[PDB]
């Protein structure tokens, strides 16, 4: 029952992309560092499946200077990472979610091979160690938030630096039974690097960067109600954060790290918890290391 913060980018302290990993214990309000990844990765997608944490893709701007297709799995019982089958396509800022026993890697940016933001989508089957491409998004999206609700995968916001050259407020839902994406109600604000989590039947979109309309890193937060196809703005964060990791644990939404390129001009180690019963954010123990583009999962 811990929050894991996987990789990221420290553009303030060490000026480096991170392979380090920390785990948060909410009962004691303590972060602690565990086994690091084999590869430094910012913009890394993180999902939990079969008791393992998967770190999918990312960007290594320190060691290899490349966008990554490699994938690693973390076993908390032995404190070991291990590399598994890589994606068909390199992807940073990739969204990851788990549905029906498969890991979906949604969109991202390939700044190494194809030099393009991606609408493609791949599913990983752990029983066979195989990735396979499925129906692509309607719109290319990097820095895209992804969450699963009511048997559907939602792709929230992102940045299309290839087709429309715009940060996106649009939202798509994937139906695995028919291999179809469909566009639904868009956000009030365009957001790339947006954190997405599901709590109490609602999708929360946390922070992000609006480089198109407001030209600002965001502290605002929106909740999506699928029964009515409506987004609504709720209590904002204490700090603006793009590339923020978001996870749900014990009824609270945790917003982990990120980048404030508007107010403080710094990468963040701070962490906030959202209480939906009171519509309140509150700051808790910060990470040992500042990190934006950080992957967050709960296990
Ligand atoms: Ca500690
Ligand atoms: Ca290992
Ligand atoms: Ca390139
Ligand atoms: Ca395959
Ligand atoms: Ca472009
Ligand atoms: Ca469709
Ligand atoms: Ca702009
Ligand atoms: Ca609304
Ligand atoms: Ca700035
Ligand atoms: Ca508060």
């Amino acid at each position: 029952g811990l929050i894991y913060a996987v990789g990221g980018y420290d553009g303030t302290g060490y000026n480096t992309h991170l392979n380090s990993v920390e785990a948060y214990d909410p009962e004691r309000n303590e972060w602690s560092l565990v086994a690091p990844l084999s590869t430094r990765r910012s913009g890394v997608g993180v999902a939990v499946l079969n008791g393992l944490i998967y770190a999918v893709g990312g960007y290594d701007g320190t060691g290899y200077n490349t966008h990554l297709n490699s994938v690693e799995a973390y076993d908390p019982e032995r404190n070991e990472w291990s590399l598994v089958a890589p994606l068909s396509t390199r992807r940073s800022g990739v969204g990851v979610a788990v549905l029906n026993g498969l890991i979906y890697a949604v969109g991202g940016y390939d700044g190494t091979g194809y030099n393009t933001h991606l609408n493609s989508v791949e599913a990983y089957d752990p029983e066979r160690n195989e990735w396979s491409l499925v129906a692509p998004l309607s719109t290319r999206r990097s820095g895209v938030g992804v969450a699963v609700l009511n048997g559907l995968i939602y792709a929230v916001g992102g940045y299309d630096g290839t087709g429309y050259n715009t940060h996106l407020n649009s939202v798509e839902a994937y139906d695995p039974e028919r291999n179809e994406w469909s566009l639904v109600a868009p956000l009030s604000t365009r957001r790339s690097g947006v954190g997405v989590a599901v709590l109490n039947g609602l999708i929360y979109a946390v922070g992000g960067y609006d480089g198109t309309g407001y030209n600002t890193h965001l502290n605002s937060v929106e909740a999506y109600d699928p029964e009515r196809n409506e987004w609504s703005l709720v209590a904002p964060l204490s700090t603006r954060r793009s590339g923020v990791g978001v996870a749900v644990l014990n009824g609270l939404i945790y917003a982990v790290g990120g980048y404030d390129g508007t107010g403080y001009n710094t990468h963040l180690n701070s962490v906030e918890a959202y209480d939906p019963e009171r519509n309140e954010w509150s700051l808790v123990a910060p990470l040992s290391t500042r990190r934006s583009g950080v992957g967050v999962a709960v296990l």
